[PDB]
DNA sequence: TATGCCCAGCATCGTTAATCGATGTATATATCTGACACGTGCCTGGAGACTAGGGAGTAATCCCCTTGGCGGTTAAAACGCGGGGGACA
C-alpha cells in the first residue's frame, strides 16, 4: 500500500478503449433509429 | 323260418420303401460391357534454335512528403441520474 515511485502510462488513442463511444452514436442517428443498446454498439 | 355259427370282402388305420420333383450348393465354361494400353494415321500447336531490340535492372542524385515534437484553446467524450416507452413474453 506505497506510492513506490509509481509511474501511470495506459493505452487509449489506437485501442479500442481510447476511441469515442458518442463518436458511434453520432454515427448511429444519421441513420436515425431512436434507440441504442449497449450490447449492439 | 328265425338265430347264432363258418368263409370271403373292401375300406378303416398305421408303417416302409422306391420315385419324380423342388431346393441348396459347388465347378469349370460361354457371353456382356467397359474398358485402358498400343499402334494406326495425320496436324501442327508446341519445342528447338537464333536474333534483335527495348524493357527492366541498377545505380546515383534530389527534394518532397510524411512523421514528430510541442502546447491552448475549446469542443468533445464521459458520467451519471431519472424516468418514460419500447422490448419481450
Amino acid at each position: 500500500g506505497k506510492g513506490g515511485a509509481k509511474r501511470h502510462r495506459k493505452v487509449l488513442r489506437d485501442n479500442i478503449q481510447g476511441i469515442t463511444k458518442p463518436a458511434i452514436r453520432r454515427l448511429a442517428r444519421r441513420g436515425g433509429v431512436k434507440r441504442i443498446s449497449g450490447l449492439i454498439y
